[PDB]
């Protein structure tokens, strides 16, 4: 029978809005989460949405023939320079299924194959920076994750090098598309956007869109003009086929895609990873001795980076404690109940809170909050949908490999090459942006003298 859907605190007409006046919302709808249960309404003026939070609720979610991806508003504002991309596109454009499977092989597990090398090459250049540290000097965490990340996915997404480990201000680009993506991200709180106040804020995001776009469609246009073939996606996309290849305005808004979907989702999954490396030492020496053990040669090779095992379990343990793009909607296909509770109008909007997911006691355990790699020891013991730090279903994640095939790499070579130090007894503290990160995350790096 049907269900009152619960909903927190309303404020006359601002709705649930001001429950949100805090710049971490996600961690503010995971403590309604926590009062609320596994589902709740919220509103702001002229938007609602159902935020959902068990695995009972978001496996039925995840039916693909039931519900499909919507476009929230943040990646509503994002398309103003990721475009049509497949981020930012819904299923039912033309150009989402075109991208779609013109791409996916070659963002295959076999494919990492191919982008190995450059990411050895971005990965070397992250721990080279770290060997040449001063004694006393310590690491800012998520900002050398970034840098790596950044131009990992700039060498493998269209062989261009941002030389961030170059540099104390990010290449142009960079500094386009991070100031491009806050202000994507501004614009959600803000309620008068047409104060002339953002006429500057306005006015630099047409400064950023135009610099993104004149670098990618520079490069995209020397390809074309060289046909040089190259390791990166830039050369799978200039090569795809349906009949017809991807027009090179989409494959633009790709190469801008990887680097917005992938920059920061992964480098908050480093630095959480080692956030929690550092805070649990047996945990780390576990994971140091496997690296140790099987990252025998001065570059790790491809079919080594699979054998880190227990890596690849403190990632995905970092992954659900702290899913670093936290949150995805979609939206009911057709008039439907969920759960035998609660009717949905087609159209409407459903949130699926991945930390909460994550936490989800009746499938985890009453130890959620704990860091415990072991949970992933055998991944088939995970429920179907118990798990979701990359997505739903045919608009899921399309760099999971990528991403955890760099982590890995990476986390790999830290852990061989350094003892860390928490010098700070850091405190964590999670900033929000788009995604989520360990705001001022530092530690020591002490090497153990391993030649590259
Ligand atoms: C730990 C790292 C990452 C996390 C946690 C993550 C998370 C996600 C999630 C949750 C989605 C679905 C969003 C939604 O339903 O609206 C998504 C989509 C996507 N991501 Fe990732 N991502 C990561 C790394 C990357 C990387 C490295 C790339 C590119 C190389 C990338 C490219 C994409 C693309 C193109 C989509 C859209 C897929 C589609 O709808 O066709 N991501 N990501």
């Amino acid at each position: 029978t049907i269900k009152e859907m619960p909903q927190p605190k309303t404020f006359g007409e601002l709705k649930n809005l001001p429950l949100l006046n805090t710049d971490k919302p996600v961690q503010a709808l995971m403590k309604i989460a926590d009062e609320l249960g596994e589902i709740f309404k919220f509103e702001a003026p002229g938007r609602v949405t159902r935020y959902l939070s068990s695995q009972r609720l978001i496996k039925e979610a995840c039916d693909e023939s039931r519900f499909d991806k919507n476009l929230s508003q943040a990646l509503k504002f994002v398309r103003d320079f990721a475009g049509d991309g497949l981020f930012t596109s819904w299923t039912h454009e033309k150009n989402w299924k075109k991208a779609h499977n013109i791409l996916l092989p070659s963002f295959s597990q076999q494919a990492m194959k191919g982008y190995h090398a450059m990411m050895v090459d971005i990965a070397v250049q992250l721990v080279q920076k770290w060997e040449r540290l001063n004694a006393d000097e310590h690491i800012e965490v998520p900002e050398d994750m970034t840098r790596l990340t950044l131009d990992t996915i700039g060498l493998c997404g269209f062989n261009y090098r941002f030389n961030s480990f170059y540099r104390d201000q990010p290449h142009p680009f960079i500094t386009s598309m991070v100031r491009a993506l806050d202000e994507a991200m501004n614009k959600l709180q803000r309620a008068n956007p047409d104060d002339p106040a953002y006429d500057e804020n306005k006015r630099q995001f047409q400064e950023d869109i135009k610099v993104m776009n004149d670098l990618v469609d520079k490069i995209i246009a020397d390809r074309k003009a060289s046909g040089e073939q190259s390791d990166d996606l830039l050369t799978h996309m200039l090569n795809g086929k349906d009949g017809e290849p991807l027009d090179d305005e989409n494959i633009r808004y790709q190469i801008i895609t990887f680097l917005i979907a992938g920059h920061e989702t992964t480098s908050g999954l480093l630095s959480f990873a080692l956030y929690f490396l550092v805070k649990n030492p047996h945990v780390l020496q576990k994971a140091a001795e496997e690296a140790a053990r099987v990252l025998v040669d001065p570059v790790p090779s491809y079919k080594q980076v699979k054998q880190l095992k227990y890596v690849g379990m403190v990632l995905n343990e970092a992954l659900r404690l702290w899913p670093t793009a936290p949150a995805f909607s979609l939206y009911a296909k057709e008039d439907t109940v969920l759960g035998g509770e609660y009717p949905l109008e087609k159209g409407d909007e459903l949130m699926v809170l991945i930390p909460q997911l994550h936490r989800d006691k009746t499938i985890w355990g009453d130890d959620v909050e704990e860091f415990r790699p072991e949970r992933f020891e055998n991944p088939s013991a995970i429920p179907q949908h118990a798990f979701k730090p990359f997505g739903n279903g045919q608009r899921a994640c399309i760099g999971q490999q990528f991403a955890l095939h760099e982590a890995t790499l990476v986390l790999g070579m830290m852990l061989k090459h350094f003892d860390f130090e928490d010098h700070t007894n850091y405190e964590l503290d999670i900033k929000e942006t788009l995604t989520l990160k360990p705001e001022g995350f530092v530690v020591k790096a002490k090497s153990k003298k391993i030649p590259l």
